[PDB]
């Protein structure tokens, strides 16, 4: 669903909490693959360092020009997020599958169809059936739906 960058204690809003939580993930811990969506406040995709700095920034009132208290809306199954998802998002989660390829942390969960915070062989089936119109839904969310355009 459209992951709210910042708030990473899952309470809704953007917090101290938020940030102990990120710090650890960066020293050394690995959080759901949702929380890793909303870790990355400058959308890079990757939890860098520095989103903890910019999270830590809004907090301290410096300036956190990021995505922090937005909602990231991430195009469900589309791991690069450019708005559509194709055959190359569906290439990158069979190369976390053969582990050839990695993928970065909120990307982990925008390649996450089936909502389980984990890339698994599922949600490579689901961007399948995705793809070629079969399914209309991912457990995730969808993008075939635009609201303007609904169809
Ligand atoms: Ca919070
Ligand atoms: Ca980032
Ligand atoms: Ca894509
Ligand atoms: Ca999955």
């Amino acid at each position: 669903m459209s992951v709210k960058i910042g708030d990473i204690d899952g309470n809704g809003e953007i917090s101290s909490i938020d940030y102990a939580i990120l710090k650890s993930h960066l020293i050394n811990s690995n959080l759901t693959f949702k929380q890793l969506a909303a870790a990355d406040v400058d959308g890079n995709g990757y939890v860098n360092s520095i989103d903890l700095a910019i999270l830590q920034m809004y907090l301290l009132g410096k300036g956190g020009t990021s995505d922090i208290g937005k909602n990231r809306i991430y195009t469900y199954g589309d791991i690069d997020n450019n708005g559509i998802v194709d055959e190359n998002d569906y290439i990158l989660i069979c190369n976390h599958i053969n582990g050839t390829g990695q993928l970065s942390d909120a990307s982990l969960f925008a390649a996450d169809a089936d909502g389980n915070n984990v890339i698994d062989q599922t949600d490579r089936i689901l961007i399948e059936k995705y793809i070629t119109g079969r399914i209309t839904h991912l457990p995730v969310g969808n993008q075939l739906e635009h609201h303007h355009h609904h169809h």
